[PDB]
């Protein structure tokens, strides 16, 4: 039973449950279902205490993956279950959910900046000179 | 008449329309309706001759913003008018739509990767010494 599969589909459950898209989007689904519905009870028994150490923590283009690896190693330090290895698929798709937010936030805002300074600079005095916005409304309305 | 307002208003209309989404999401009002429609237009008869250069172009944490600005000056060489106007504003929610695309999925594809790892060196060798994910569904499905 491959790990990566179940990865990707823990992971796009997440975004999607959260209402995150970039684009218009039996034994094997037995599994995948199972730590779906597992995840989701995980989160909602948990997310409160687990809150607290899952707010900052956001990942940019520079994480490095042996900080991901040594804070996971906390989780296990008492050894492996299946609880653990939940709230492990759990918190990636916290940290993924997380840094998607953010990083898209940051993005969108730079460009909208970019162009809002490009306007100002640029194209700000022809509009004025030649009839505000109304005239463009006026005109291709 | 808020330019910023124009530029925020235009760039979440083309993520929307799209279907891009991170999180669950009269003076005024008329001018950037006429831009999307405009936008809308401009697109469906230009974006063919446009996507040549639509298509690679992709900001990332570094692209300067003078690069930007010496690419979009181009479009005013000959002057400003409401057309070319229009083209900018098509141009950005271009260059936004195709970023926030590229970077997500490589935001994502670098955490799968970083689980995957997690998973086969420190997880798949209990997994496989307690049943596999065949006991898991048992127990917890
Ligand atoms: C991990 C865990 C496991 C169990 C458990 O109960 N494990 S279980 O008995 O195996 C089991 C039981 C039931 C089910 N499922 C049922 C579903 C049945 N439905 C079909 C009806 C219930 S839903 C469910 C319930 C539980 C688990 C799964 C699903 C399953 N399951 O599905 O796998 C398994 C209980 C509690 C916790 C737990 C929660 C929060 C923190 C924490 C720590 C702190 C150290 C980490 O440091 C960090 C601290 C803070 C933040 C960090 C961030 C990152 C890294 C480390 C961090 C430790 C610890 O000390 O390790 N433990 N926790
Ligand atoms: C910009 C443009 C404007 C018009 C125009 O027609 N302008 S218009 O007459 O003012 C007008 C008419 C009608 C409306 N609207 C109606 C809506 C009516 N509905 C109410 C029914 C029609 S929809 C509509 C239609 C047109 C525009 C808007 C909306 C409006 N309007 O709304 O604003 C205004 C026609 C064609 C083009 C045009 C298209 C594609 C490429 C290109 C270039 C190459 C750049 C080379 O530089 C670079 C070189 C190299 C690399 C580069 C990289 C990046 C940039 C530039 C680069 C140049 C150039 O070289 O300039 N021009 N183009």
């Amino acid at each position: 039973q491959s790990n990566r599969e179940l990865v990707v589909d823990f992971l796009s459950y997440k975004l999607s449950q959260k209402g995150y898209s970039w684009s218009q989007f039996t034994e094997s689904e037995a599994v995948k279902q199972a730590l779906r519905e597992a995840g989701d009870e995980f989160e909602l028994r948990y997310r409160r205490a687990f809150s607290d150490l899952t707010s900052q923590l956001h990942i940019t283009p520079g994480t490095a993956y042996q900080s991901f690896e040594q804070v996971v190693n906390e989780l296990f330090r008492d050894g492996v279950n299946w609880g653990r290895i939940v709230a492990f698929f759990s918190f990636g798709g916290a940290l993924c959910v997380e840094s998607v937010d953010k990083e898209m936030q940051v993005l969108v805002s730079r460009i909208a900046a970019w162009m809002a300074t490009y306007l100002n600079d640029h194209l700000e005095p022809w509009i004025q000179e030649n009839g505000g916005w109304d005239t463009f409304v006026e005109l291709y309305g």
